């Protein structure tokens, strides 16, 4: 099946998913100089405050972070949204070095790990539904550089000996996902694509300018997961990220001059 090996990777997925080549995919790199500034963007509403954080699990690709999203708990309205998209999982794509491990790039530059809040718009009902809609999800994009640690990481950091490898799930409560943003909610926005397989083409992009900063110690333990199942022979989960594909007919709208 499809992953991120010399035979099954992103250049492979086109044959069992061939809106691979579709109009609207996802990742792109980001051109900041072709970017336009649109004041008609109203500024992004993060409503965390009420976010019930339910498990973490390996699954394979990632590790996702799941959320209650049975009510409006954790929720992302405005800027180019119409209506309330609920908060069902985070989960993060990194590299083997600091160098690469984002799918966004910006002006071609790929920063060592990418967040992933994904949402999905309430007036389809469930999730399974809003991914068959070209407005049923909302992922808000976070860049991740090696620097300073981020506190509020660390929470996740920690439980990642629990969940090595692939089918693994830990309890994980209480988590509130607002220590993962930065200062600044400044974003470029298009219309895309889920990255992984089945790459459906449901998605608005919501990409912040400011990365935050991680250690190099907390990446590292992202770097020690595995792909495989347990007893199955081990490959470190690193580089599970998509490269920039083709724009096409699509222009990046930035709310920031
Ligand atoms: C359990 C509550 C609290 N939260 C979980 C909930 O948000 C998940 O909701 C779902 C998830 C999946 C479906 C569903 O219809 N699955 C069958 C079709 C289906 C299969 C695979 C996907 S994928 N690989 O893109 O995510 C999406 C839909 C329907 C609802
Ligand atoms: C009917 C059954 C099969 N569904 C129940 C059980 O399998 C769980 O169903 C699901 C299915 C999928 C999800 C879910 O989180 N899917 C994520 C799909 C997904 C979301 C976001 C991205 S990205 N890199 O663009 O942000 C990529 C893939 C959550 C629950
Ligand atoms: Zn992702």
């Amino acid at each position: 099946h499809w992953g991120y090996g010399k035979h099954n990777g992103p250049e492979h997925w086109h044959k069992d998913f061939p809106i691979a080549k579709g109009e609207r995919q996802s990742p792109v790199d980001i051109d900041t100089h072709t970017a336009k500034y649109d004041p008609s963007l109203k500024p992004l509403s993060v409503s965390y405050d009420q976010a019930t954080s339910l498990r973490i699990l390996n699954n394979g690709h990632a590790f996702n972070v799941e959320f209650d999203d049975s009510q409006d708990k954790a929720v992302l309205k405005g800027g180019p949204l119409d209506g309330t998209y609920r908060l069902i999982q985070f989960h993060f794509h990194w590299g083997s070095l600091d160098g690469q491990g984002s799918e966004h790039t910006v002006d071609k530059k790929k920063y060592a790990a990418e967040l992933h809040l994904v949402h999905w718009n309430t007036k389809y009902g469930d999730f399974g539904k809003a991914v068959q809609q070209p407005d049923g999800l909302a992922v808000l994009g976070i860049f991740l550089k090696v620097g300073s640690a981020k506190p509020g990481l660390q929470k996740v950091v920690d439980v990642l000996d629990s969940i090595k490898t692939k089918g693994k799930s830990a309890d994980f409560t209480n988590f509130d996902p607002r220590g993962l943003l930065p200062e600044s909610l400044d974003y470029w926005t298009y219309p895309g694509s889920l990255t992984t397989p089945p790459l459906l083409e449901c998605v608005t992009w919501i990409v912040l300018k400011e990365p935050i900063s991680v250690s190099s110690e907390q990446v590292l333990k992202f770097r020690k997961l595995n792909f495989n199942g347990e007893g199955e022979p081990e490959e470190l989960m690193v580089d599970n990220w998509r490269p920039a594909q083709p724009l096409k007919n699509r222009q990046i709208k930035a709310s920031f001059k």
